[PDB]
């Protein structure tokens, strides 16, 4: 059965990891992967989620299974975060939350309960986008379709551009958004823009998707919910897809979240009684402890608060080495004007660096990005910003 | 989009978890769910798994993602507690095992798997078995066929009717064995009657998955394993979906395996790597706390020692409650011989009740058990022991 069984294609970002390790050079610089590093090129466990499991070490007295939907709490701390306190969405109690293994599990039940249960057949994302999102998608049946995004001139989001090309999406498309920090190129709409967005797809009946991979990593939890709150304020009907691996540092306990909005409470759950048998027929129900360490964070005030905080500080450092890497470039000689960086968000930026100069960067330099020109800011620190900058300058 | 969304039937399983918790009667008494009790009626934490939280809360410094196919020891302690060690299988290197979110995560990465690189449309299951099988491989798109097993006046495997059954599975068809405590039937077959299923099954062309839920409460981690191990023998392809919820206590943790078996060393490579693609298409990679408890325990001398007692003493309390369930129903004047539970292994009996009997025992008596007639027999106790007999007596 197995014998003729086509491989499956590389997957360059692993090859990227793979090469990046066996790279035998001192002083490598990798910007090729997707998490935060501190200052000193870590990817630690935050101290919030350190004394979260410290406490659940010490209270859990089983492990019996959670619903499928998974740990109450954790749903309700989650639409808070999305939607605020307050929101009329979660009063009048249209929002039904499922615990998801992270944000792609919260994207793939999306699609099959979708795909399942629903006339959708197609998903709109941006050019470019993370391309984890197609085969997720079109794992479920849903055929992908791409919209036009970034402005490859200004460094910009090209919204003419935008707007134009989603003209082609039919009543009853999916229409994916970035909540905020885009993926892959650190560019997000306006609040303006957003609520203009808002109005075109109540006009031609899109159902929106969001996708929260990055909460509080753009200017702060509430700022960067906007544009989610402007297009709930709109709609009857959306979805939202949430990660919490970067903003707890939780990646591989699989902590995310899908949320489902319809018109009504009645309406919302029977919808999402057909996403929980979507997760049923997947995996059954989702991981405890990445989502208990979330829960337990979230509902108690000391440690939200030093969570808070925490979140706060990646941010600002993120923030500081945009400046430090765009003030570096200008005095190592640069041939461009970086300081579009500046307004990028979060940990992602488009460098504009051709596939063949991040090539060279590679093999001359042993500076690692993704082909597309994508750098993880946070993978920049004060003592590798130099020769970093050099390798660039000298690759232009 | 979701106005006229139909809702998902109920669900008995958890109509019946809620009823028994509403219900306001002091003696009530649980045999309706998928896990294990203690003595006590709890499902504690192993003392093991308690003992390797601690440790990975002192020594985990990231909780940056693993690979796609999960921590590598703990698909190597997989291998070996399936295949035996010294098993050729692993010393030819034509097994891969991918962590998966549970057994039903492993059975879904394997629907998907097969639905998406093979020619593989059908699967067989058992008549009765666990309904989620059904489900997961639906959603993949493969069609489910039953397969005669239970001999309902005799209590026991109708090894004939299982086999004229088979007759008409296809070259090509995947056939679903239980490897060891049939859920729901606490029926297995002999090591002769696996053996010959191993011969019929090469014979007609059949890829065998087998499902392995708990390993260990039969007769012990190897003797579990033999009917697997039989297959093997016989076998270039099969696959194998397990769990370690049930035989570490893990259930809300989502720890499982699906592994692969291909002819050799460079066709399981190929294969797996479309088995990673199907993973990463739906939750991208797998919950690590768990596994890692799991990985911990069984590479440490001390640990699985104190792992095996604890498993050994959950299979022998099950051993004893079975043999008080007889004796006790003999003497609370039974008009029906009950000694098949007797031979019955793991969580799980038919006890032969009606679906009126068993609705009767949970209105009457507050005895609740599955519509089937399933029993948890690790829902008994010394103490409720008296009474449930009593009941049972009562509606016969
Ligand atoms: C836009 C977007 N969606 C989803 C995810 C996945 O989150 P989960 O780990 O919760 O499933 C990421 C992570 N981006 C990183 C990891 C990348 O560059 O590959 C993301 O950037
Ligand atoms: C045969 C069988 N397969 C798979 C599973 C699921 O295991 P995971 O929790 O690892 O996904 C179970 C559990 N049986 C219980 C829970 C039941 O009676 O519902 C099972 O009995």
């Amino acid at each position: 059965m197995f014998e003729n069984i086509t491989a499956a294609p590389a997957d360059p970002i692993l090859g990227l990891a793979d090469l990046f390790r066996a790279d035998e050079r001192p002083g490598k610089i990798n910007l090729g992967q997707g998490v935060y590093k501190d200052e000193t090129g870590k990817t630690p466990v935050l101290t919030s989620v350190k004394k979260a499991e410290q406490y659940l070490l010490e209270n859990e007295t089983t492990k019996n299974y959670l619903g499928i939907d998974g740990i109450p709490e954790f749903g309700r701390c989650t639409q808070e975060l999305l939607f605020g306190k307050g929101s009329a969405l979660i009063n009048d109690k249209r929002a039904r939350t499922a615990q998801t293994p992270g944000g792609t599990g919260a994207l793939r039940v999306a699609a099959d309960f979708l795909a399942k249960n629903t006339s959708v057949k197609r998903v709109w994302v941006s050019n470019p986008s993370w391309p984890n999102h197609k085969s997720v998608f079109n794992s479920a049946g849903l055929e992908v379709r791409e919209y036009a995004y970034y402005d490859a001139e200004n460094h910009t989001l090209d919204f003419d551009a935008l707007i134009n090309s989603l003209n082609e999406a039919q009543a009853g498309d999916v229409v994916l958004f970035h909540g905020c920090c885009h993926n892959p190129t650190g560019i997000d709409p306006t609040l303006e823009q957003w609520q203009t967005l808002a109005q075109l797809s109540v006009e031609k009946g899109w159902l929106p998707l969001f996708d929260f991979a990055q909460q509080g990593f753009a200017r702060g939890l509430e700022e960067d919910a906007e544009g989610l709150r402007a297009f709930a304020a709109m709609h009857k009907e959306l979805i939202v897809a949430s990660s919490y691996s970067k903003n707890f540092g939780l990646y591989n306990e699989r902590v995310g979240a899908c949320t489902l909005v319809a018109a009504d409470s009645e309406t919302v759950d029977r919808a999402f009684s057909q996403m929980k048998a979507a997760i049923y027929a997947n995996y059954s129900n989702p991981p405890a402890h990445g989502a208990s360490v979330v829960a337990t964070i979230l509902s108690n005030d000391a440690l939200r608060a030093i969570w808070e905080q925490e979140l706060t500080d990646m941010r600002q450092r993120i923030q500081r080495m945009r400046q430090l890497f765009v003030n570096t470039l200008q005095e190592k000689g640069a041939n461009r004007d970086f300081s579009f960086i500046i307004k990028q968000n979060g940990m992602f930026s488009f460098s504009g660096l051709t596939k063949e100069q991040v090539l060279r960067l590679r093999e001359e330099f042993g500076v690692y990005a993704v082909a597309s020109g994508r750098v993880n800011v946070a993978g920049m620190t004060p003592d590798n910003m130099a020769p970093l900058c050099e390798a660039i300058v000298a690759v232009l």
